[PDB]
């Protein structure tokens, strides 16, 4: 059937009876009233049974051996569905497929019923998920720590061409994967004041919110390791949230508990944008405070909570603990670790600071200013008074370091301060992370260099040793074996299965680049993938596409820096050229644009409307026929990505050079047989470098050119003046060609494009359509297109998150990865 | 060990491995980290497994045979713990005891970990629970329908002698008994307006709240019948509760969902008191609207949703459906049933009314005016506009009936109206229930007569056939076999086990009233019970009592009509007599008073303070010694009741004649070997009548005497003037003898007692202490006390809820009870 494992005789039988046990005993249903949703749950529970045994021994193991623990703190974990992924990592896919078949059910139909765990916005959240899978696969004692939002990223609905947001109640029917651990509930403080008494400061008169943990299993790939993702939920204490007496109302007091519990209710839908709301800051301290107590507790036990030197010496803390800050979101972990060590454990400042710097590491994910976290001091002052005091003291000491290193450099001092003066004083979270971490890293080679040369130049001059790079990657498991079994099988037919956990081995496919059967096969799976997606489209969304055309897709969050608008300009150009010479042949294309816009991002929502507006015109023009279709992919999410990416021919990664930190979608397309058209931005550079620029479609300004243009001054009118085709499009938008009933509908886009384009869309227009002509030319030659595809796939190995994690492990965390199978799952009950 | 069933070889082994399966697979724990709470859950899950098989076949059975269905609507279901009860009804107690013993665990210790399902206030809620158990035991196709509050009756804490209320988060660790059924979620409407168009009225522009059902199993006693209790939970729709666009905030919209979900958040803590809050009215319509849709759906399928006459003829509705209104709380079911039949199904008014009256029945539980539900019209007008219109039309037609029957009786017309004019117009819910039901019943013979003679006299003259009586009862399972296995065993040793489901057989114990061994045994179990309670007391609450003294207990909600104050007056009298003649012998007593006061009931909370104040003085007076102890039983609830009642010698049922509708605690004490001192009120009359007045300690005014006194006018000063002992107590309270630091602390009590005592406490004082002397005299003669006890126990059979339900079944619902074992639980998987 494929190498989705063995469909053993004893195990298919075993699976079937357990499926039935659960349908009866767990779901309390009988075959005569069971619906597909019930069947999905029976299976889910049956599969989950197979990893509890391993989950328990993995955790017990780490307790016995006591290795250095890795704590990945992130406010986002974009997990997606977990049924198939679990089957894949446990080699259970074919057995389950067989068994459910024998029970007369279609497994694929059941898999479609599982709701996505959308606890993320985009790249940042998905990176965390990929990392977790890799850390488990490489046998690291790692823990993912985050917030269990009851409402994840909103589900997007297109009404009249506009995006409509609606609550993502992903828990409505329950989550069979999580395990509530109310017994490990912890208290988290807010507000209050600071008392300075005799021997130390005291954080007093605080409001208490309880953090209840929920553990979800993270299985490694076929190695019997099952790590843990611990998500915190906010709960109100039953005392003060009722007991602070003297009139108000008993009923009202009980209803008001949903005020402390609102902390974990919803994820902020902002991608690469900072909103200084109090609720967000509360979420940030909440995850940090709860997690740290859990970390220290585990450390207090270790082998120190037995003997060792005997005296809670936190000197070995950094040798046993490593906490990674996914962006500045969990940045309060720094002053919080200090508060506990100094205020509660009573360590002197300097010893505490040494420990803190040695255990914390920070990862930066963007250079755009509006995404930078700068919290107003009056907010921290009210909500976390002691932390503010600690931050000021950290700043005081750090700046003294600077003064000593650069005597008399008074501007450098203000530039480097963690405290920003002006309208309202703010705390630069990024500056805090750099000062309190022993390593700072970018997510792509160019991004990392940009940090050193630009944004964090002064900090680099101060401590050059802190700055590193760790190019992002994706998991070959979910992003290849899971979503594209067809491609995985044909690769395995030639080079084996060891590449799934050693992606570099894909290089061996280079020697099949002239193999006639392989070229035919690679081309076949892609055709099968396109046919399946074209079908899904009519199934779930309804109104035809042509599977023979080139599948041109751009799927990622809607942003001005991602330039979906530049993609739009090209689409309209194709249309206009067709309308000019109707009877001239052109390579057919289905351009699919999908992504979500943050609710308050007006421009982004305007762009979504533009895309659907273009499709209204283009898709109903008889002269165009089936040569050009414009489709907006609704509710883009992880599960939808697993469907489009394997069916894509052209991947669009056209951000303005220097704005996309790394990107990861690009890597997903490369490993799945799509050719890439893009700019020398983020990881695109390393991808072209790995596959050879001849096998990549690069165009546009490089970072240097962008800067040259900024010195000069960017004037879009120039481009409008010298390119008639560009002029024609802008006047089409301006006159209502794309919006008849509301002719001035797109005035904001045009106005922006002509007067305040921060991402110089026009500057890359000419070179973009010129480059687009080149890919069309090559698509006309199936054999050569596929051969270039094989050059990309065969060379994408470097982009596996296993590589990324192994680097973090060795160069930052100080631990050694291991592909050693944990001693089976085997029963056991001590 | 006792007749807690057989501890079979095959089943103890089976139990043990399933206990282990769950500890591993369900709880995801290993013996080395498992806590008593984990062990409790493993067991709970193991026991729950045994009744799913029966639950499924019972429900399937009713679907096949299609009998008349009974729907018990109540806003309260005081269930208590459910582990032991389930073991008892499934004959699993000894097997579980053995198995857990073999696993090295104490079952009793684990049972103490289960949280009480406190979804009730007192008697009314507990009656519903007892009824459910009886309906399942008598093989009736009955369904309990209510609200799944996430916060039940508050947990009571005594701080400085005052009651402190704190949220009862009973779901904190989860509920292993319930089964969420998100797939049967239903929509419920609120607000909106009424459109009168061509062919009918339309309820339009409403706010939608979703009702998600949770089913809990209700096993009959050893008959394999497992009925269902369906509790509704409020959920916000994800559309409008987000989709009603045009600025407000996406985050805020999501946080505001906890506005529609507040409907099922907390139970109103009022016992016998009406609070006209909007949230309450919403809860009332919520449970009614959701339930009715469920009822009709089931009816539409029946055997009509196949064939029968073919044409949705609702003429057979009353033959297939019976809905019982537990008090007026679910009274909206009447106009709601009309709204659906008329507005949606399009039946003419008269046919709809005939159906409605024929399927609904109402049970009244109190005669005090302040407990009567009178909803302001402006509230119904805004929240349920169409229902108000229906109520007015029902009133219009009903009053025309009256006018026709009593021509010219203009005062009768206003008196009987469902609409009350005055300050603000109100709707008399009780009047609505009588008009729209074919049966109205009281809960005790005297209470029922009072309804006919007083409160509902006019309605009785109009339709005498509607009025009936159904004396309350309690379940011998939880209230005898479960809480008092020792007594149950010795009874079973002489007369067998058939009495558990046929309590009348207890009469056979009359012939052992002179049996020397039996008297010794009855006396022994009571001594063992007192020793165990005396121990629990020091265990969980701490500060000694004497097990040899007479256990004088009064446990019920704190009310002015229950007269805990009269009990107080007696206690103080005993104290004063001891202080007057210290070296004179008196029968030792431990008087235990326990109960909760509604949060806003100032007087009730003042009484709690008085009780603890008396104990402070009495319990620390050296001259008193161990002759007199005053203890306030904290957090009285079902589980606590199962502990005190079996250990009680004297039961206090001293409400003012004519105020306690029936009472059920009194019955609990009678069947557990306690002697009763009380007034001729509620069921006390039928109890004395059943056991013989010679075996009861009756005192005080009868209903007649109370009325005579009211004609005359009640003047408490008279009693104060003629009784020196009474005078001495009032002046002790007035001068601060019981409250040194705050001498005027109890001025409200004294003031009330002397000038506004609605329950004439002083009037029954003399006859009360005189009667108390008589019980002390009899306690001095152990042999005769026990013999009188045997006379009570042997004669309590009439007070089993099996009798009550059989009467409802035959005289109101029109169904026949059956003690037929359902065809085993046996596997099966169709
Ligand atoms: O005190 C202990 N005795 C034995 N095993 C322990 C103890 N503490 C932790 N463990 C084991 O280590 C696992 C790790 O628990 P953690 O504290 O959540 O990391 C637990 O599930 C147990 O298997
Ligand atoms: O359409 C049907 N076919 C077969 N069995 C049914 C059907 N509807 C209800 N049942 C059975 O009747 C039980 C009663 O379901 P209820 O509607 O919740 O009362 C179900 O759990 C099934 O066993
Ligand atoms: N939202 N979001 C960011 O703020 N930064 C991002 O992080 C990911 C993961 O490192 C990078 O690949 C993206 O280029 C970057 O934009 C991202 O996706
Ligand atoms: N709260 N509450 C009432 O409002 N009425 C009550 O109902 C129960 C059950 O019928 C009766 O036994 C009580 O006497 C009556 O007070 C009761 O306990
Ligand atoms: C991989 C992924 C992303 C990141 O895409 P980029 O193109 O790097 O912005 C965003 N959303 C989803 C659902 C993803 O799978
Ligand atoms: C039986 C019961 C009641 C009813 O007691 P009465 O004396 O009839 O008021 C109240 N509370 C609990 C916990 C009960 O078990």
């Amino acid at each position: 059937i494929s190498v989705r494992g063995l469909a053993g005789v004893e195990n298919v039988t075993e699976l079937k009876k357990n499926f039935n046990r659960h349908l009866h005993f767990t779901l309390v249903k009988d075959r005569n009233v069971a619906t597909p949703r019930d069947y999905y749950f029976a299976l889910a529970h049956t599969v989950r049974d197979h990893l509890v045994g391993r989950w328990i021994r993995t955790q017990q193991h780490y307790y016995e051996k006591d290795p250095k623990r890795i704590y990945y703190l992130s406010l986002e974990f974009y997990m997606g569905r977990t049924l198939q992924n679990t089957m894949v990592n446990l080699a259970l896919e074919n057995a389950c497929d067989e068994a459910t078949y024998q029970l007369g059910l279609d497994m694929e139909e059941l898999e479609e019923i599982e709701e996505d765990a959308g606890l993320g916005n985009g790249g940042l959240g998905r990176l965390a998920a990929c990392f977790l899978d890799s850390m488990a696969t490489l046998g690291l004692a790692a823990y993912g720590y985050g917030i269990r939002y009851e409402f994840g990223i909103f589900n997007q609905k297109i009404c009249g061409g506009w995006q409509m947001e609606e609550a993502d109640d992903w828990l409505r029917y329950g989550n069979p994967w999580e395990k509530a651990r109310p017994e490990f509930t912890l208290p988290v403080h807010f507000y209050g004041r600071v008392e300075h008494t005799s021997q130390g400061a005291k954080w007093v008169d605080t409001q208490v919110v309880l953090a209840m943990p929920y553990d979800t299993p993270v299985p490694g790939y076929r190695n019997n390791v099952v790590n843990t993702m611990r998500l915190w939920s906010a709960k109100a204490p039953n005392d003060f949230n009722l007991k602070d007496f003297n009139v108000g109302g008993y009923i009202q007091a009980v209803l008001d508990r949903n005020l402390a519990e609102n902390i974990s209710r919803v994820l902020y839908p902002n991608d690469n944008f900072f909103e200084g709301k109090e609720l967000r800051l509360k979420q940030e301290y909440f995850v940090v405070a709860a997690t740290l107590q859990d970390i220290i507790r585990r450390f207090k036990s270790s082998k120190f909570g037995c003997r060792d030197p005997v005296r809670t010496n936190f000197d070995a803390f950094p040798d046993k603990v490593a906490i990674q800050l996914n962006d500045t979101h969990p940045s309060l972990a720094i002053p919080e670790l200090m508060r506990v060590l100094v205020d509660l454990e009573r360590l002197d400042w300097d010893k505490a600071w040494e420990v803190t710097v040695k255990t914390c590491a920070y990862t930066n994910h963007t250079v755009i200013p509006e995404a930078l976290e700068r919290w107003p001091v009056h907010l921290l002052e009210t909500l976390l008074p002691r932390h503010l005091q600690i931050i000021y003291e950290i700043n005081q000491r750090f700046l003294n370091r600077v003064a000593a290193a650069f005597p008399g450099d008074v501007d450098r001092l203000r530039r480097m301060s963690l405290v920003e003066e002006g309208a309202v004083k703010r705390i630069n979270m990024a500056h805090l992370c750099i000062a309190g971490s022993h390593a700072v890293n970018g997510v792509a080679r160019i991004h990392s260099e940009i940090l050193k040369k630009t944004i964090f130049k002064d900090f680099y001059e101060l401590e050059p040793h802190k700055f590193q790079n760790k190019t992002n990657g994706i998991t070959p498991r979910r992003w290849l074996v899971l979503c594209n079994p067809g491609l995985a099988e044909i690769i395995a037919e030639r080079i084996g299965e060891e590449y799934i956990s050693d992606l570099d081995q894909l290089r061996k496919l280079l020697s099949y680049v002239d193999d006639e059967a392989f070229i035919r096969d690679v081309a076949k799976v892609k055709q099968e993938n396109k046919l399946k997606f074209a079908a899904y489209l009519e199934r779930e969304y309804k109104v035809h596409i042509n599977p023979n055309s080139l599948f041109d897709v751009q799927v990622k969050r809607i942003h001005e820096y991602k330039r979906q608008l530049l993609n739009c300009l090209h689409v309209i150009t194709l249309y206009n050229r067709i309308k000019k010479e109707p009877n001239k042949f052109v390579v057919p294309r289905t351009v699919m644009i999908g992504g979500k816009a943050a609710p308050g991002y007006h421009m982004a929502k305007m762009i979504i409307k533009l895309i659907t507006a273009i499709g209204d015109v283009v898709n109903h023009d008889p002269v165009v026929g089936d040569r050009l279709r414009v489709i907006f992919l609704e509710n883009y999410r992880v599960s939808l990505a697993e469907k489009v990416i394997p069916a894509a021919d052209l991947s669009e990664q056209i951000s303005t050079a220097g704005t996309e930190a790394s990107g990861t979608g690009n890597m997903k397309f490369m490993l799945n047989g799509a050719l890439t058209i893009g700019t020398m931005d983020g990881a695109n550079v390393e991808m072209a470098e790995e596959a050879g620029e001849e096998n990549f479609f690069i165009f546009g300004m490089r970072v240097e050119d962008v800067d040259r243009l900024d010195q000069r001054g960017y004037n879009a009118q120039e481009y409008y003046d010298r390119i008639p085709e560009l002029r024609q499009i802008i006047e089409q938008l301006s006159s209502g060609f794309f919006s008849p009933k509301q002719p001035d509908l797109f005035k904001d886009i045009v106005n922006m494009l002509m007067h305040h384009d921060r991402f110089k869309v026009f500057a890359d227009y000419e070179e973009y359509v010129k480059c687009q002509e080149r890919v069309s030319a090559l698509y006309k030659n199936p054999r050569e297109w596929t051969r270039m595809v094989i050059r990309n796939i065969a060379t994408s190995g470097k982009f596996s998150s296993d590589r990324t994690i192994a680097q973090y492990a060795r160069e930052i965390w100080g631990v050694e990865p291991s592909r050693q199978r944990l001693p089976a799952p085997d029963e056991k009950i001590p």
